[PDB]
């Protein structure tokens, strides 16, 4: 799977732009906001766009997900039911930070555990990941050893625990159980900072140790 | 200042009918919801509803409060602007306990520290108590010595800072900054549980000693 990520938001998101070698069928995990900067990188990558994914309903990861859904003819797909009261307080979430309003999120379809979304030739596992928020999940490729998995896990730390439905737990739980054995040698891309692998943080990050 | 104390929600929260005894004019402080039991006491209580009042943006204090505007022809009053948030987020907040869609709220005019709020011939003075949440007012009746104040105190604790823009430190201080210099004798109507006084509070609260 080749994949450009794509810095949006004030919140300096890494939105993903991931696409099949072969097929150059292409899917947007997490199109945070600047609609415009994603159109512009999409158009020029050459690539067919085909969905929109989301990891969860956090307004930096979806903000231009409506849009972007609009503007090419795609679906919004993810992340899992929990999170719709995220996705319904959008206003609410960008009324927080003083910024415009963005409009309640639909998506054509909720994901669960152990779903399977085709990227064309490209199978993406998605994993129901809880903790950050109680929707949350993430998207793993077998084949390149890529996890993409938005705020569950950082290079040095773990996603928030602190807002509505958090679970610190329950994040490290997830983690654990559903991460980290899928590899040492597995990259992930998170929703904020530099991108690393799952075992540098199995032995180094100092929110999984004990 | 004559009141009635109307628990209302699952959350069982203290909705507060407020009048004046000589000219029966009244106001409903955090009608939070079951707005069928609201009225039957309203009616009953043969009082001329006036106007309704918000303390903060919280679901369970203004469910009900878009409902009776209209059945009762009302102003919708308060709280800070800094809760347009929080009321913007009601069909979220909604959502997130699995309960039936509350729409967004637009007060007719938000409140103001300093402001005066007449019911009758009671004066009510409003003060800004933020902490709980960034919005959070309270009303003052120095005549009767008697405080309506939401979730910032309880008897023998406070209101929870951990919600997004909640601010320990911050609620603190308006209790003892703002509330607390009104006078020991002063009675208040919490959100929740019973009543108690300043003073009481003031040498007991486990939140307030240091
Ligand atoms: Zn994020
Ligand atoms: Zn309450």
């Amino acid at each position: 799977m080749n994949y450009r990520i794509i810095p949006v938001t004030a919140f300096s998101q890494n939105c993903s732009l991931i696409w099949c070698e072969q097929t150059r069928l292409a899917a947007l995990v997490d199109p945070g906001g600047d609609a415009e900067k994603i159109k512009q990188e999409v158009d020029a990558s050459g690539v067919t766009l085909m969905q929109i994914l989301l990891t969860h309903g956090h307004l930096d990861h979806v903000g231009a997900a409506s849009e972007l859904a609009q503007h090419y003819g795609v679906p919004v797909i993810g992340p899992e039911k929990e999170d719709e009261f995220w996705l319904q307080g959008l206003p609410a979430q960008s009324r927080m930070f003083g910024l415009d309003e963005c409009q309640p999120l639909t998506p054509d379809r909720w994901l669960n555990d152990g779903d399977r979304v085709s990227v064309g030739n490209v199978t993406l596992q998605v994993l129901h990941c809880p903790g950050h928020t109680p929707g949350h999940v993430v998207f793993f490729d077998e084949q390149s050893q890529l996890l993409i998995s938005g705020d569950v896990i950082f290079k040095g730390g773990v996603g928030r625990s602190d807002f509505p439905r958090g679970d610190h737990t329950q994040l490290i739980d997830a983690i654990k159980r559903k991460l980290l054995p899928l590899g040492d040698d597995v990259t992930f891309i998170p929703g904020h900072g530099p991108l690393s692998t799952l075992g540098y943080e199995r032995l180094h990050n100092p929110f999984l140790q004990d």
